[PDB]
């Protein structure tokens, strides 16, 4: 149906703009701390601590087969890359900085894109 299409349409045009999102969030994690899974050969116990692991590949991965149906689920899986970072690592950490830094930062392209995704429809 034409109405399935349409549908189609915009989805595909909400992918393009969570693509051009993501690409300016990852812009904010210079060092890339945020670029991949956490590996469970060098955390090992990882998944003892952190129920839903998250980072920007695996959201990328998701972008690509239009998995994100609104903005509030993209912005939950870049919520969750934060949230678990400062649950596993201590305040005084590299790791937890990056995240508070990315957070702060990311506050900022976010706000606009909810503008955006309203605006545009
Ligand atoms: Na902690």
């Amino acid at each position: 149906s034409m109405e399935q299409v349409a549908m189609e349409l915009r989805l595909t045009e909400l992918t393009r703009l969570l693509r051009s999102v993501l690409d300016q969030l990852q812009d904010k994690d210079p060092a890339r701390i945020f670029a991949q899974p956490v590996s469970l050969k060098e955390v090992p116990d990882y998944l003892d601590h952190i129920k839903h692991p998250m980072d920007f590949a695996t959201m990328r991965k998701r972008l690509e087969a239009q998995g994100y149906k609104n903005l509030h689920e993209f912005e939950e899986d870049f919520d969750l890359i934060i949230d678990n970072c400062m649950k596993y690592n201590a305040r005084d950490t590299v790791f937890y900085r990056a995240a508070v830094r990315l957070r702060d930062q990311g506050g900022v392209v976010l706000r606009q894109a909810r503008r955006e995704v309203d605006s545009i429809g």
